[PDB]
């Protein structure tokens, strides 16, 4: 997935990501929601992009309250069959704006 420079941005931040198995550590990585893609790169410059995902596909949800995983505000975006993504915002203020931004290009 390629993005396109010259279109808007829903939302842009920090997030960290769980590694799908190994320690299970988590990444601090610039994620960017544009169009109905996310991407994610190493820093605020959007320089090189790490990783992408086709959001219409997914189902994006909030883990609930109690930090089950280990860390609070972390939200699951998974679909059969493809790759689950394991995030974390930095306070329920950005959780909840990942979340309301990641809902509307799910859907
Ligand atoms: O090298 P180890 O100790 O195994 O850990 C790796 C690196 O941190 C990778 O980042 P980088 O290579 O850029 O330093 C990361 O990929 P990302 O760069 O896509 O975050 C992996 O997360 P996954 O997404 O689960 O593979 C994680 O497993």
């Amino acid at each position: 997935l390629r993005r396109d420079p010259n279109l808007p941005v829903h939302i842009r931040g920090w997030l960290h990501k769980q590694d799908s198995s190994g320690l299970r550590l988590w990444k601090r990585r610039w994620f960017v929601l544009s169009g109905h893609c996310l991407f994610y790169y190493k820093d605020s410059r959007e320089e090189s992009v790490l990783g992408s995902v086709l959001l219409p596909s997914y189902n994006i949800r909030p883990d609930g309250p109690g930090a089950p995983r280990g860390r609070r505000f972390t939200f699951t975006a998974e679909h059969p069959g493809m790759r689950t993504y394991v995030l974390a915002a930095d306070t329920l203020e950005d959780l909840r704006g990942w979340l309301r931004a990641l809902g509307r290009a799910s859907r």
